[PDB]
RNA sequence: GAAGAA
């Protein structure tokens, strides 16, 4: 079947940005950014929306300012409870940031 | 009556 380097997304590797999935549509970004800054320093955190009905599609992105905070949280915090939920965490594959 | 790369 069909794969492909860094295209595979259940096999991922260390990057400061996480990716967190299994969330409830009444999470913020503020909560997100509470619950995974006491691992260390978070630069942004962005929830994925629908383009029609701008709800939650139920996943979201937490950006660290180190991978070694990063390989913390991912963790940390795969398989924990947020707002009724149980949520898991990985490394980001791909991201918005580009230097 | 999916909880997954934006």
């Amino acid at each position: 079947g069909s794969s492909g380097s860094s295209g595979n997304r259940a096999n991922p590797d260390p990057n400061c940005c996480l990716g967190v999935f299994g969330l409830s549509l009444y999470t913020t970004e503020r909560d997100l950014r509470e619950v995974f800054s006491k691992y260390g320093p978070i630069a942004d955190v962005s929830i994925v929306y629908d383009q029609q009905s701008r709800r939650s599609r139920g996943f979201a992105f937490v950006y660290f300012e180190n991978v070694d905070d990063a390989k913390e949280a991912k963790e940390r915090a795969n398989g924990m409870e947020l707002d009724g939920r149980r949520i898991r965490v990985d490394f980001s594959i791909t991201k918005r940031p580009h230097t």
